[PDB]
């Protein structure tokens, strides 16, 4: 019974996309854990299998549909279903391998890719880095068709990998970061695709570090500042959770919240 959120690229607007992302964050977080105003994803440790995934059903103007499975612990796209086939990225560990057996349980054809689903591996397969892959509603429309045609040989591996790269950033990264959701809003509003700039790429690559820096901070102050990049590629130093409240929407669980040492 995993929850399903629907989005279509057909006639998508800033509003329909914002409703989608808000719904996905609503199914990822439980309200149990908020630190400095920033929600934390459920802890993997002890999380029951019936609560472990959400499903995102994507449809497009071509009238096709694919369903992505996201792990609630990290918002990671672990696989997808297109009609009678499902495809999963190579799991990180035995427990995740058992977990994905609980997805798409009726599907006639189940495959586990031999490669993992991280950006570095997908960029190698795609023959292109994130910085050279355009995002927006047109890329997402195209990516939905490409995932849908995989099983029949119509979609080549490099184009499947590029299509995952588009879906992950427009769904998981946008759920993780209001900043990235706003970057996608822009592209959808003007119907103008464009590759992510260094502000988007540095936020993506730093999500885990920022999650840990916030959770281990002293009252919000980082022991070690983290360097991000602005749009023009110039350095932006982060010393404190405060400047990230408009930027990061949710964190991956990294440590227990200390007992509130209150004055
Ligand atoms: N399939 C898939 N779904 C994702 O949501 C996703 N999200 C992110 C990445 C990716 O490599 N990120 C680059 C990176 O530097 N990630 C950090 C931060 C992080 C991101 C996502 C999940 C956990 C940690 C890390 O691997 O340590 N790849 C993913 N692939």
């Amino acid at each position: 019974q995993y929850p399903i959120i629907n989005f279509t690229t057909a006639g998508a607007t800033v509003q329909s996309y914002t409703n989608f992302i808000r719904a996905v964050r609503g199914r990822l977080t439980t309200g149990a854990d908020v630190r400095h105003e920033i929600p934390v994803l459920p802890n993997r440790v002890g999380l029951p299998i019936n609560q472990r995934f959400i499903l995102v059903e994507l449809s497009n103007h071509a009238e096709l549909s694919v369903t992505l499975a996201l792990d609630v612990t990290n918002a990671y796209v672990v696989g997808y279903r297109a009609g009678n086939s499902a495809y999963f990225f190579h799991p990180d560990n035995q427990e995740d391998a058992e977990a994905i057996t609980h997805l798409f349980t009726d599907v006639q054809n189940r495959y586990t890719f031999a490669f993992g689903g991280n950006y570095d591996r997908l960029e190698q397969l795609a023959g292109n880095l994130r910085e050279n892959i355009e995002l927006g509603n047109g890329p997402l429309e195209e990516a939905i068709s490409a995932l849908y045609y995989y099983s029949t040989g119509g979609t080549q591996l490099p184009t499947l990998a590029r299509s995952f790269i588009i879906c992950i950033q427009m769904i998981s990264e946008a759920a993780r970061f209001q900043y990235i959701e706003g970057e996608m809003r822009t592209r959808i509003r003007y119907n103008r695709r464009s590759a992510p700039d260094p502000s988007v790429i540095t936020l993506e690559n730093s999500w885990g570090r920022l999650s840990t820096a916030i959770q281990e901070s002293n009252q919000g102050a980082f022991a070690s500042p983290i360097q991000l990049q602005r749009r023009n590629g110039s350095k932006f130093s982060v010393y404190d959770v405060s400047i990230l409240i408009p930027i990061i929407a949710l964190m991956v669980y990294r440590c227990a919240p200390p007992p509130s040492s209150q004055f």
